[PDB]
């Protein structure tokens, strides 16, 4: 698929080893602290697609598929897939090439896209950087294809961040010399060949900031699909520019104030407010970025607060903000693991309850989003923008006039009081009836143009014109 095709997508991010086993067990042991392969496979994913698609997701992003280092390191196995050694072979732990082909097929059949996580920055190796036997890596079987050995000590030195190695002497990550044309051509031919042999619709590019920019354009072109990269920095000035060399990047600029705004009933609505506008103007295209508040490199949201209402609100923001929504497997089951490895819990251990509170919130949010796009070709391109905010609230508006979705979020929490917010600025016609598609209730725009929104239980409210819902099966009553 193309970037344009992706704008309208909703991503469910999962770790192949931790989503679903071929047998389907929901009790098979997976101690995150052991950092060992727990059994997740590609076939396991196919068997649980109903579960995923049932939340309104239109795509999935799975971790890297290349063959990893074999050893169980002092830090566990390469179950996460970021320690590759043979790029022309697949991690047999997940299955065969036929399984991977069958996975994308099952998806394309459901009208869903398949996004694959790929690493061009490094290989993995069990041991000190001085003991690396380069012949092990394929095709890059020589030390020349790599940068001289050194560990990145000063992350403020970009050249270092790009020329030195990640990891340490326990588990080092041999750093490829992405300036040598032999490397680039190999990587460009590989990625193109990869997307082709597995019918991949888009790519999530790992450690994008550790590889020099002039490498990414050709990679993105060779991929022949949409590429969203991981530039691990919350500074929009440093992160957004990468979209000039790659179709999109993960929205880490929004991530931090987003998390802080809803992780407690005293979060800063201001910071989120302003980051939204800053990104909207400074970033090449906010509608091509990826929104999230939870992933495998940060404590899960629930680790900060177990408040279900706050969880609903942050999840609602992720789905309604500009760009592509990205939910990390387990988030919908209120998982609360902390920093890696604690945040790589197996999804199956939850029992895949399709009636959990966040599973429903997400379904409802994705439903209205998916519907709106189906009737408004300008939605995905309409820059979300905040129309209101107070110490515990923020409201935004997105979508062509007459068909806009107006989202009201609150960090008051589950014990939030009940009151009426007179929302101004929504832009709906006076007297028009609206449907709050999360709780499925209506509200009528006042004569003055303001919308009396009933606030309670610190719940998120999402408005859309009731008349526009004619036909759909959103809030059938
Ligand atoms: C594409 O398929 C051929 C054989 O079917 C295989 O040899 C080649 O390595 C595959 N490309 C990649 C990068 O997997
Ligand atoms: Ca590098």
């Amino acid at each position: 698929a193309t970037p344009a095709d992706w704008r309208s997508q909703s991503i469910y991010f999962l770790l192949t080893d931790r989503f679903a086993r071929t047998d389907g067990s929901t009790t098979a042991t997976c101690n995150t602290a052991d950092q060992k392969y727990c059994g997740g496979t590609w076939q396991g994913i196919i068997d649980k697609l109903d579960y995923i698609q049932g939340m309104g997701f239109t795509a999935i992003w799975i971790t890297p598929v290349t063959a990893q280092l074999p050893q169980t390191t002092a830090y566990g196995d390469a179950y996460h897939g970021y320690w590759q050694q043979d790029i022309y072979s697949l991690n047999e732990n997940y299955g065969t090439a036929d399984d991977l082909k069958a996975l994308s097929s099952a998806l394309h059949e459901r009208g869903m896209y398949l996004m694959v996580d790929v690493v061009a920055n490094h290989m993995g190796y069990d041991g000190a950087g001085s003991s690396v036997d380069y012949s092990v890596f394929k095709p890059f079987s020589s030390q020349d294809y790599f940068h001289p050995f050194c560990f990145i000590q000063n992350y403020e030195d970009q050249t270092q961040v790009e020329d030195c190695w990640l990891g340490d002497n326990t588990v080092s990550l041999p750093d490829l010399d992405t300036t040598k044309d032999v490397v680039k051509n190999e990587w460009y031919d590989w990625v193109g060949s990869l997307v082709s042999n597995y019918s991949i619709d888009g790519l999530r590019i790992d450690t994008v900031k550790h590889v020099q920019k002039d490498f990414w354009p050709g990679y993105n072109k060779a991929a022949g699909v949409y590429c969203i990269g991981e530039v691990l920095d919350g500074d929009p000035a440093y992160t957004c520019p990468y979209q000039n060399v790659m179709d999109g990047v993960l929205n880490y600029p929004i991530y931090y104030p987003l998390l802080n705004a809803f992780k407690s009933t005293s979060g800063s609505m201001d910071d989120l407010y302003n980051m939204i506008n800053t990104v909207k103007s400074d970033c090449p295209d906010s509608t091509l970025l990826g929104t999230f508040v939870e992933n495998h490199d940060n404590p899960r949201f629930a680790s900060y607060t177990n408040d279900i209402a706050l969880a609903k609100n942050v999840a609602a923001f992720i789905i309604l903000n500009d760009g592509i929504p990205i939910i990390y497997a387990g988030q919908e089951q209120h998982y609360a693991g902390g920093n890696d490895p604690a945040n790589r819990e197996a999804t199956w251990l939850s029992g895949y309850p399709t009636d959990s509170e966040l599973y429903k919130l997400i379904a409802s949010a994705n439903a209205i989003r998916n519907y709106a796009i189906s009737k408004d070709t300008g939605f995905v391109t309409y820059k979300n923008w905040p129309i209101y905010k107070d110490d515990t609230t923020i409201a935004m508006r997105k979508g062509t006039d007459g068909s806009q979705i107006v989202t009201i979020l609150s960090n008051k929490g589950a014990s939030g009081d009940s009151y009426t917010l007179s929302l101004s600025g929504a832009g709906y016609t006076a007297g028009q009836q609206l449907t709050e598609v999360i709780g499925c209730t209506t509200v009528t725009v006042g004569s003055d143009g303001n919308v009396p929104v009933p606030m309670a239980g610190g719940l998120p409210r999402v408005l859309y014109p009731t008349e526009k819902l004619a036909g759909s099966k959103i809030c059938s009553s």
